[PDB]
Parts: C-alpha cells; sequence; structure tokens
C-alpha cells in the first residue's frame, strides 16, 4: 500500500524507490528564474470560467485537503493561455509550511511562499481523469502563491469547516463554495510542462502559476496548520509542510505571459 508522507522516513527524498519516475524528465514543482523566463506572444488569452462552479465536499486525505467539484458537467473549467481545448475543475487543495517562511512547491527566483492553491482540471478530450493521467497534456494545474498579511475574505469558509475535518478520512458537506474568492485581480502567468507533485508524479501536467499572489492573514493560515496528518485516536502529527521542493529544470523552458 501507499506509505509514503512528509516526514524524514516517508518524505520526498524516499519517493523515488516506490515512484521511479520522482526522478524524471518533467517532475515539478520547480524554481521560476523570472529572469531566465521568456514572454510568449504565442499564448492566447487565459480563461477561467468558475461561474457555474459546483462544490460538493471536503476531504481531509490525510496529505492534505481537497474542496472537491461536481465534474461531470464542464461547470467550472480552465481554457486558453498554453492550453489546448477544455480542461474541467475537479478539486482544490493547498500545501503549506509550519513557519510563514516555507510552504509554497513553486519557488519564485528562489523565495518561498507561505502555502500554494492547486486547482486541478482535466482535459475533456479524455473522458475522465484516470484517463487523463495516462496523458502528456492530460491535467492543467493553476497554481496560485499565499503570502501572510491582510486576510481572503473568500478562504474564511475553507477554514472555518476545518474543525470538523482535523484527521485523515474524514469529509464534511461543503456545498455552494466560489473558487473565485481564491483569484488574486491578475492572470499574469508563467507556465512549463511538469507532473503531479505528490506520488504518483505522473507526467501529465501543463502547470499555471499565477504571478500575482493572495495575502491570506496568520489567522487563516494557523487553522491550517492545526489539521492532522494523522488519522482520529492516532498520536498528533500536525499538517504542516506539506510540500514537495523544487526539482532540476531539465530540457524546459519556463515562459511567462506578460512582458
Ligand atoms: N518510497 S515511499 O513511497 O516514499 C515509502 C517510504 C517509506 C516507506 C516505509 C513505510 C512503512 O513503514 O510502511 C514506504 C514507502
Ligand atoms: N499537487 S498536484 O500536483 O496538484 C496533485 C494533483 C492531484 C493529485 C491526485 C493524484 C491521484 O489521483 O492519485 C496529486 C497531486
Ligand atoms: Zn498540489
Amino acid at each position: 500500500s501507499h506509505h509514503w508522507g512528509y516526514g524524514k522516513h516517508n518524505g520526498p527524498e524516499h519517493w523515488h524507490k516506490d515512484f521511479p519516475i520522482a526522478k524524471g524528465e518533467r517532475q515539478s514543482p520547480v524554481d521560476i528564474d523570472t529572469h531566465t523566463a521568456k514572454y510568449d506572444p504565442s499564448l492566447k488569452p487565459l480563461s477561467v470560467s468558475y461561474d457555474q462552479a459546483t462544490s460538493l465536499r471536503i476531504l481531509n486525505n490525510g496529505h492534505a485537503f481537497n474542496v472537491e467539484f461536481d465534474d461531470s458537467q464542464d461547470k467550472a473549467v480552465l481554457k486558453g493561455g498554453p492550453l489546448d481545448g477544455t480542461y474541467r475543475l475537479i478539486q482544490f487543495h493547498f500545501h503549506w509550511g509550519s513557519l510563514d517562511g516555507q510552504g509554497s512547491e513553486h519557488t519564485v527566483d528562489k523565495k518561498k511562499y507561505a502555502a500554494e492553491l492547486h486547482l486541478v482540471h482535466w482535459n475533456t478530450k479524455y473522458g475522465d481523469f484516470g484517463k487523463a493521467v495516462q496523458q502528456p497534456d492530460g491535467l492543467a494545474v493553476l497554481g496560485i502563491f499565499l503570502k501572510v498579511g491582510s486576510a481572503k475574505p473568500g478562504l474564511q469558509k475553507v477554514v472555518d469547516v476545518l474543525d470538523s475535518i482535523k484527521t485523515k478520512g474524514k469529509s464534511a458537506d461543503f456545498t455552494n463554495f466560489d473558487p473565485r474568492g481564491l483569484l488574486p485581480e491578475s492572470l499574469d502567468y508563467w507556465t512549463y510542462p511538469g507532473s503531479l507533485t505528490t506520488p504518483p508524479l505522473l507526467e501529465c501536467v501543463t502547470w499555471i502559476v499565477l504571478k500575482e499572489p493572495i495575502s491570506v492573514s496568520s489567522e487563516q493560515v494557523l487553522k491550517f496548520r492545526k489539521l492532522n496528518f494523522n488519522g482520529e485516536g492516532e498520536p498528533e502529527e500536525l499538517m504542516v509542510d506539506n510540500w514537495r521542493p523544487a526539482q532540476p529544470l531539465k530540457n524546459r523552458q519556463i515562459k511567462a505571459s506578460f512582458k
């Protein structure tokens, strides 16, 4: 069974023994060297179309928490930018640190943010998520950095349900949540071909990482850090530092949408 995690004994430096693609040619995350990324005029406008998004449930999976969406129809989709065709939102989750100075997966000129939001989408040409993760263009993940400052009003409903999903395997109803409240003003981005950042580390992802971070309050991120990796009744292991560090860029170029 899967027994990877983020500890010293099961963390990122161990994953390659059960998931050898961990040492592959298009792994994520990466450091975004802002001076080496090149503006790409070929990029078409990015279209985030979440008006009809239908959230259903929030789940503590022992690695992070997922806010899950009804992806049985094109209710919430990502198009444009580097993407060919339509990518449907299935879930979002975060990665965060034990302290405000770390937590993001991607870095920007080696800077680590306090957290990183991942909105996960699958290419509808492949019919469902499981088939999409067999394809090099199966997924698109919209990544958004979080810095600590003023509160993000649209995050507070997520924060407030976390007490009900403290431990691994717990879920709660989470209907009528609008993911548009988690976006920054600007859709300026960097993009590159990469992978899932957790096992199974599959190389299916077009990454779209927004330049502008959102601000969340210290009190909001402190509540993330009260979650548990462990199950109910087990010794407490706070869910913190659930991020993979930057991986080798190898034969890739990062493109910028902005000049
Ligand atoms: N390569 S990996 O998936 O990161 C991994 C690392 C450590 C163990 C040992 C876990 C145990 O005691 O069950 C199992 C699997
Ligand atoms: N952090 S990330 O790259 O946005 C990501 C997205 C989805 C999975 C789910 C993988 C699975 O279904 O096993 C794993 C990791
Ligand atoms: Zn993620």
